[PDB]
DNA sequence: TGAGGTAGTAGGTTGT
RNA sequence: CAACCUACUACCUC
């Protein structure tokens, strides 16, 4: 429990709402054809926007900051595809409170339109959403980048207004398709129809006669799509997302869209753009002086990290030794011409392994992928004679490649972990993080926490793989004493919610790794999800805790909109807690701006303090960080690594790999 | 494939 | 319409 602390977020405070504004008009809708089912809101909050003026969808009628008289009360509209009568009928004005959340709940949408109107107005200024630019930066030749801040518009609880803001930037061309040729331009990786708003990413040209299953040059114009312009006809893109066969469009109709290569805030010169742009606003449109919203920060103990002895980053725990080694066995493959295992790796795994006491034995796999089933007779006898995992030189691998083989040794329970080969000693962050990595994939407790940590049992789960369905996983840390790292089989799921039964099941396991490892179950376990969790996602898995007679806290950990956090005078600290409102805080762990992670307390009865400490603490276990951090708990960001790689992968291959070998990092 | 991060550019899922 | 998430790319950092 260290020192507070003042600073300020990235948002201010403005005027009080008045009079008028704490007693919206209400006005009830009336479509033709009659509305549907579940197209009633995704039309009902489109209906505001063709109304006019400031107002905003409540319950099944829109509510208003404007008289009906001067909104536009009948009108038509177009939605999924057709030709919708309205009407808007007046009932009266109904008050607010700020206090009552769930009105204060439209108020900030009256806000957030407010906001975004009034700037729609502003002469000299361009409002892409609830997003705003209001400096040119730099130019080129028709390619022109804007400065500026994205903001958000929302009333507070006194009835006051609260206006966050951050700065941005912008790139915009002008030139057209063929337009941005004549510039001598190189071919931009995506573009978009200026006619639709579709963005195709442009594959290539061609000498194809455009009078030549469709007629090009002629069914184009057919749409009556020839007018306005025409260029160079040139590519025949593809669908970006079946991405294979060409289906081709003149490039009269496609405007260039541009990117970072085809510029970078400190936070000092971003704080002050933040109060720059903020007062600008609140002066220009009637809202009043931006006062500066301040929170109470913490500085959080700092962890204490051990490998054979204390240490301050996990690559140290190669000259000082492992938490917890054991007999090891490491292969070597050679996918270049060499033949040895370089010596100074040799030499660095040695001196690690004599500074923990264990014993190693340094293998070579004498055979190429090459040989087919030959091959993998190879692996398993390395594996046979104990090897745990593989440390592969090679060139840099094409990503189809790199995964074929990675799968292959899995499939005989060996991890893999590539170094590429143009290798030179002074290279030493690279081929240490290689080292660490690779003893991570043997199963070797690199680094650990010393501390007394109210749960024990710390388990990870995310949701994620390119393709039509998902994998749900979970990764761990086991015993609050230090950790003990594990992985658990995924499982294939539709969507990014993981199912219920699903969430119970893969935390059974967890639990069971504990209860071998001390011979009782955990008191209290730490649940984790990355972002929001999906109403409901943990209902049984915390009913199964209850019923076992274990505590629990689930906490949402999210990496985006932890907003800004600025000192109020200095440098702030490396470990900063900070409150915010009811079970909801900041972490901010950081040569730029850094992003906070935001954090919310779904369930459980655990200080924010004390759930923020262990959080920040497993922000160090990660074994193959090396020399930085990840931003996330080490039982979260594995989960994460996991389930992207089962996805990369695919879930067959993990059948044999032990669960304590992590592969995947 | 060494790894952590932020910052531009795309975009998908969940949810009322 | 919000809240999160993803992928490229470019930079930094050790
Ligand atoms: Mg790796």
């Amino acid at each position: 429990h260290l020192g507070k602390t003042e600073v300020f977020l990235n948002r201010f405070a403005l005027r009080p709402l008045n009079p008028e504004e704490l007693r919206p008009w209400r006005l009830e809708v009336v479509l033709d054809p009659p509305p549907g089912r579940e197209e009633v809101y995704p039309l009902l909050a489109q209906v505001a926007r063709r109304a006019g003026g400031v107002t905003v969808r409540m319950g099944d009628g829109l509510a208003s900051w404007s008289p009906p008289e001067v909104l536009v009360l009948e009108g038509t509209l177009a939605r999924m595809g057709q030709t919708y009568a309205y009407r808007l009928y007046p009932k009266g004005r109904r008050p607010l409170d700020p206090k009552d959340p769930g009105e204060r709940s439209v108020l900030s949408a009256l806000a957030r339109r407010l906001l975004q109107e009034r700037l729609r107005r502003l002469e000299g200024v361009w409002v892409e959403g609830l997003a705003v630019y209001r400096r040119e930066h730099a130019r080129g030749p028709g390619w022109r980048v804007l400065g500026g801040a994205v903001l958000d518009l929302w009333v507070s609880d006194s009835g006051a207004f609260l206006l966050e803001v951050d700065p941005a930037y912008r790139i915009l061309c002008e030139m057209s398709l063929e337009a941005w040729l004549a510039q001598g331009h190189p071919l931009p990786k995506r573009v978009r129809n200026a006619y639709d708003r579709r963005t195709w990413e442009l594959l290539r040209l061609g000498e194809e006669d455009p009078k030549e299953g469709l007629s090009l040059l002629d069914y184009h114009a057919s749409k009556g799509r020839l007018q306005g312009r025409e260029g160079g006809r040139v590519a025949w893109v593809a669908d970006p997302k079946d991405p294979r066969k060409p289906i081709p469009h003149l490039t009269g109709l496609l405007v260039p869209v541009l990117t970072l290569e085809d510029l970078s805030l400190p936070w000092e010169e971003r704080r002050r753009r933040t109060r720059e742009i903020a007062s600008w606003i609140g002066r220009r449109l009637g809202l009043g002086t931006p006062e500066a919203v301040r929170a109470q920060a913490y500085r959080l103990s700092i962890p204490k990290l051990m490998g054979r002895r204390a240490v301050s980053k996990p690559a140290d725990a190669l000259r000082v030794g492992f938490y917890r080694a054991q007999e090891t066995a490491l292969a070597l493959l050679r996918l270049d011409g060499a033949q040895g295992w370089p010596e100074f790796l040799r030499r660095a795994l040695l001196r690690a392994f004599g500074a923990s006491g264990a014993s190693l034995r340094l293998h070579t796999l004498h055979a190429h992928p090459s040989q087919g089933l030959a091959f993998r007779e190879a692996l398993r006898k390395a594996k046979e004679e104990g090897v745990q995992a593989v440390l592969v030189l090679t060139p840099p691998m094409a990503w189809e490649d790199r995964n074929r083989l990675k799968a292959l040794l899995l499939r005989e329970g060996l991890p893999s972990q590539i170094l590429n080969v143009p290798l030179r000693e002074e290279e030493r962050h690279r081929w240490e993080n290689a080292l660490l990595g690779l003893l991570a994939k043997a199963g070797l407790q690199v680094v650990a926490l010393s501390g007394a940590y109210p749960a024990e049992l710390a388990v990870g789960f995310d949701a994620g793989g390119r393709e039509s369905f998902r994998f749900g996983g979970a990764a761990c840390a086991v015993g609050g004493d230090g950790g003990h790292l594990l992985w658990t089989l995924p499982e294939a799921q539709a969507g990014e919610r993981i199912p219920q039964e699903v969430v119970w099941d893969l935390l059974e396991e967890t639990l069971w790794a504990f209860r071998r490892k001390a011979g009782r179950l955990p008191s209290r376990v730490l649940l984790l999800r990355e972002g929001r969790v999906p109403q409901d996602e943990f209902a049984l898995a915390l009913e199964a805790l209850a019923r076992e007679g274990i505590a629990y806290d689930l906490v949402s950990v999210r990496k985006s909109g932890g907003g800004r956090v600025y000192p109020v005078q200095g440098r702030l600290a490396d470990g900063l807690y900070v409150p915010l409102e009811d079970k909801t805080f900041l972490l901010l762990t950081v040569r730029g701006t850094p992003r906070p992670l935001k954090l919310v307390h779904e369930a459980g009865d655990t200080p924010l303090e004390a759930l923020a400490h262990q959080i920040f603490h497993l922000t160090r276990l990660y074994p193959a960080s090396g020399f930085a951090f990840p931003r996330l708990p080490a039982p979260l960001h594995l989960a994460d690594r996991l389930v992207k790689e089962v996805g990369r992968l695919g879930i067959r291959h993990l059948k044999e790999v032990d669960r304590e070998k992590l592969f995947f990092v």
